[PDB]
């Protein structure tokens, strides 16, 4: 299993503009288009993103291209982030994937906000960190996905996804 397969399980794949769990216009593999309520603003962003008139629909290839960019930008974001980089550098390869997954879902800023949990992960206090992470709007709003990520940080294995 790798970051791509992991995120593919968590976000799903949709070839038609859709509304995410927060009600925002999304496409492909969790690619947020706009927080705006206008489906038109969404279609415009979509076209801007693919470089063609898509009329709200994209191919699998297009979805994958977007997904590659997004994973890439998530990693680069963590690496440029003064709060995130040290954590990421301290982690093993599996746990690194769990942090990338949070960043992909909630953005750099959002994750950078989990101060206490970040400190615990750095210190390698797995159990304590799994507990602190669960005390968040994130966990309450998308509990099954949060559980999988949290299990990944707790164990350092892909068990939560071997299921899936």
């Amino acid at each position: 299993m790798n970051i791509f397969e992991m995120l593919r399980i968590d976000e799903g794949l949709r070839l038609k503009i859709y509304k995410d769990t927060e009600g925002y216009y999304t496409i492909g593999i969790g690619h947020l288009l706009t927080k705006s309520p206008s489906l038109n603003a969404a279609k415009s962003e979509l076209d801007k993103a693919i470089g063609r008139n898509c009329n709200g629909v994209i191919t699998k290839d297009e979805a994958e291209k977007l997904f590659n960019q997004d994973v890439d930008a998530a990693v680069r974001g963590i690496l440029r982030n003064a709060k995130l980089k040290p954590v990421y550098d301290s982690l093993d390869a599996v746990r690194r994937c769990a942090l990338i997954n949070m960043v992909f879902q909630m953005g750099e800023t959002g994750v950078a906000g989990f101060t206490n949990s970040l400190r615990m992960l750095q210190q390698k206090r797995w159990d304590e960190a799994a507990v602190n992470l669960a005390k968040s709007r994130w966990y309450n709003q998308t509990p099954n996905r949060a559980k999988r990520v949290i299990t990944t940080f707790e164990t350092g294995t892909w068990d939560a996804y071997k299921n899936l």
